[PDB]
């Protein structure tokens, strides 16, 4: 017996292992395979059956979902970047600084710099921010997992002209797929908690 | 209009050191958009062939690809310091302990060292589950450089009669039938010129 969960790339460096530990303790024989993919590929994996569950942020008639949690993100820059020497920054300065963007396409309202690089996960983005290649938005969870990031990265104070950066994480599945007892248990467990 | 360079790093190589090549390209081509994506081995190759990527970071390894070897990346079998096994271990116990296997999304016996295993497609996911005491696994030494916290939580396995060598040989791969931009050609010449020694 086995269970494949696809975590969308942008949610990899958030906090999802509690659900795996829950499943392992209740189903100690279960092989649990954790894969990652972009949103669009993860959806197709649910529909063609290669994954039973998906962790997604912001679907059609054929999926169901239950809400999991909010994940906060933080705009950051390297402490040794020239822009980091200032208490405050203007929009004009952000406009002229390279943004490291995590996606894939690109929603223009989450783009604030004229020039930008695209990467598909936050680890790659964090590495390039640490090399002073630009600024970007990283999950707060990464500073829990790696406290030394606080010594290297500083929060950009950018909030007066940017939206609150956050993910609303849902547990998603295909209505017309066959869910094993393990997947069903997890869905019942969460629903039962939410009330 | 607006020059682009897309590099696909295969999943297994995501938590190795590939960032020096990006800084080299950026300092030489300051107006170049450099997109770093990740994919399984099989999909990364198709990205080269259909043009979605100009360059690929692949390991171990078709007559349509050309490549130049970059470096060896060392990997370490590790377990959480609070795992029940860590308070003492034999090879028999490793056989009976769950292995968290990292492999692009099938598994040859050469990648499997325990009777039972879970499969994940990148080392961050594997590391998270090793940290939760869900098993042991093989992680790049690079992860401990990038995250010193991991040394507080994980220990290298020391097991009698268990001495395999884990390593990747990383290659820079491209399609011989695609046309490489100037940035990709610069990197290839830079690497080949270094290997002259």
């Amino acid at each position: 017996p086995n269970l494949t969960i696809v975590v969308v790339s942008e949610l990899l460096h958030t906090n999802w292992t509690d659900y795996v530990c829950l499943l392992e303790s209740r189903f100690p024989d279960l092989q649990i395979n954790i894969v990652s993919a972009p949103q669009e590929d993860a959806l197709q994996m649910l529909l063609d059956g290669s994954a039973q569950l998906a962790l997604m942020f912001e679907l059609d008639n054929r999926e169901q979902f239950v809400e999991l949690k909010r994940e906060a993100l933080i705009p950051v820059i390297s402490k040794t970047h020239p822009l980091a020497s200032q208490e405050h920054v203007s929009y004009e300065q952000i406009l002229g600084t390279r943004q490291i963007v995590v996606a894939s396409t690109l929603k223009p309202e989450l783009l604030f710099s004229k020039h930008y690089w695209r990467t598909d996960n936050h680890h790659s983005a964090c590495l390039m921010i640490l090399r002073n290649l630009g600024w970007g938005v990283l999950p707060q969870e990464m500073f829990k997992e790696n406290p030394e990031l606080n010594n290297k990265l500083k929060a950009l104070d950018v909030f007066d002209f940017t939206p609150r950066f956050e993910y609303y994480v849902d547990l998603v599945w295909s209505r017309e797929s066959e869910l094993g007892a393990a997947a069903r248990f997890l869905i019942d467990y969460i629903r039962n908690k939410r009330m």
